[PDB]
């Protein structure tokens, strides 16, 4: 009986925690209601009100994607995760993987999928890049792949992807469409049955306004139908979509316990899917796709350029800026911090080093943190060396 | 533009949630603090601050564990993921892999190590059994493991598991040693490197009192070097070790994104560990210990046997009870839910219709709360058929 560690001093003192308005490309500002649900008290992991509870985010989540698909659930962990569930999943080893690499995700998608043994084919495009209709069914052609991953809003670049008619494509192929909507939930039109989208995933912590740490996840039939009928057993069991789909209630039988789902992040998530369901998709998408053109408007003001350069193919949740020549990127970021309060990001991934990136999501899509924002950056432009 | 989906009108209602006291083995309810915490606004996922926060929950966890290991780290998952993600860096496949099966943990272990591929092989014991430094040291011999898993607190049976220079025999053998203290954390004596314990972790929601979805693990310096030394990458990028340890600054490089951190999460994480750290760990041990001393004296004077009949392997914090004969145990469960809003629970895994599990945890390990469970199991005596 004697102790090598002593109590941290450290957390001896109260947590204390800064305001920030957080404008990059996520983490969001939480609203007051999605706080209120963060602070509540447990209720039973497996009690009949926790089913409820999860019913109800079920049908948000069909809500949001627009999908009847049964097999549509919450994963208990972050964006990565959710993509992570659908690879390991839909991917056997051997399985011929295509991957629409035109920023971090498509890398992520790609990483993965070397992982857990795919034989994986990267449609490498310069940050910027989006996939036309051909490049894709050239891909299609040549490699025969199983599963093809794209980002729907690739948040590393700001580009919006097409993503129309995709999956009548991949389907004649005989090929699943997983399309990556963390960041383009909520604030682009997005329709999973009806553009034939086989595997779609999102985060909570995007337009969504939820804290991180879930992430959302439907499949289509044919997905449904690879995943149980693999021969081999996916490399994870905390990620075992035969498992989750039961303890969620996508199955005919009672729900057995798997892991214990992470209670308190679903009060919230449900609330911020109620609070979108209020305000209406449709709705959502015109607040973001305004926000965002009020947005590029006082940007080029500033003698700023945008790092897309056809609108048409500018993610509205997030956007990038080339980085102004003479400036330190990493001054300018620092000084809306230091004198604002405001958080805006660099690069990440292939866009490292070569944008600033803006974002507007949610509750806080909003013409005055535009204002906000544009008067930060201007400032910083005014002193920066 | 038309929508398949209509905004869910149970969305459209105001969240609810009942009051209950859950005293079954996991999660607990929350304390004031924790709930706070929960409520507070964001930060930057990457801000400075928040790294200041994660640099004090591992000076958290390495108090709770007694470690001082610098491969130190909270998962951004359950429990379940945290034993994966040990499971996933340690082992490559074709590596030799034992395990003490007395439970659903070890079982839950084994299956992982399946699906990972390892040559797993199964100490298997009845539902109430432990295991002697010999039974390892045998299975040691017989199949020369690279790693060796033991739950400590087996919250499926009641167990409590002994521990005590088991590290030091797997060192000799030159195998490591992991251990589950999801349970055990807390409330009964543990010391990660006193015991030569290899790999230990635990979770977010037990006798620490914060919401399921965090996980704690530990690395010793054996384990670093297998897992850095590895041929083959894990089959998990999410709960990869290497991009793990350096963004939670166990690296001499600067902290690279790698997913986003469950930022509310932590804060709860913190205050919980906050917590207990002012009580003292020791001071947390006795109080389990007692607490449970008086659980068992109204259990058995109710008439009802404890599953474990050597109170010295008795796990403090989860209690197992033989079902009394002529009950319907869903009976006695719903009975305590109905009447008194109390959560019980049943079996699980192996001891499943076996046993009935009640729980000790944390600031709800109470000889107050031991009153109101005995007496709500007794009114459930009195009047179930
Ligand atoms: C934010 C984001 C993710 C999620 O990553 P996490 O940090 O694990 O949530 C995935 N894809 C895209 C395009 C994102 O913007
Ligand atoms: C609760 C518990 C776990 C964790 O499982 P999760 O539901 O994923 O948190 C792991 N091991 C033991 C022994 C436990 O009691």
């Amino acid at each position: 009986h004697k102790l090598l560690v002593t109590p941290p001093k450290a957390l001896l003192k109260p947590l204390s925690i800064p305001n920030r308005l957080l404008l990059g490309p996520g983490p969001s500002n939480l609203p007051p209601r999605i706080m209120a649900a963060g602070g509540l008290q447990m209720i039973g992991h497996m009690s009949k009100e926790m089913y409820q509870i999860m019913d109800e985010i079920k049908e948000g989540i069909q809500y949001v994607f627009q999908t009847r698909n049964p097999l549509t659930l919450v994963i208990s962990g972050s964006g990565h995760c959710a993509l992570e569930a659908a690879l390991v999943n839909v991917l056997e080893p051997g399985d011929s993987f295509l991957v629409g690499a035109n920023g971090i995700w498509g890398q992520r998608a790609a990483d993965i999928g070397e992982r857990i043994g795919a034989r994986v084919h990267p449609m490498t495009k310069d940050p910027g890049g989006h996939y036309t209709l051909q490049e894709v069914e050239e891909g299609l052609a040549q490699h025969k792949p199983v599963l093809l991953f794209l980002t729907h809003g690739e948040s590393s670049t700001g580009v919006l992807q097409p993503l129309d008619g995709f999956g009548e494509l991949c389907h004649r192929y005989k090929c699943l469409l997983l399309v990556d909507s963390v960041a383009s939930l909520g604030g682009t039109p997005l329709y999973m049955d009806r553009q034939g989208i086989d595997i779609l995933y999102s985060g909570s912590q995007k337009a969504l306004n939820a804290p991180p740490g879930t992430s959302l996840i439907s499949f289509s039939d044919k997905a449904k139908k690879k995943m149980y009928s693999r021969k081999t057993k996916p490399f994870s069991f905390y990620l075992d979509i035969k498992w989750l789909a039961n303890f969620w209630g996508c199955d005919d039988q009672p729900r057995m316990y798997h892991h214990t789902i992470p209670v308190i992040s679903l009060y919230s998530l449900r609330e911020s899917l109620a609070l979108i369901a209020e305000q209406g998709l449709e709705n959502s998408w015109r607040q973001h796709r305004e926000a965002a053109a009020y947005l590029h408007g006082r940007l080029q003001a500033l003698g700023l350029q945008l790092f897309v350069k056809d609108p048409a193919l500018r993610l509205p949740t997030v956007t990038t800026v080339a980085v102004p020549a003479g400036y330190d990127w990493r001054d300018i970021v620092s000084y809306v911090m230091d004198h604002f309060d405001i958080e805006i990001m660099g690069g990440l991934g292939p866009s490292t080093g070569k944008v600033l990136r803006i974002g507007l999501l949610g509750c806080n899509a909003t013409r005055e943190n535009v204002d906000r924002v544009t008067e930060a950056l201007r400032a910083a432009l005014q002193h920066c060396p």
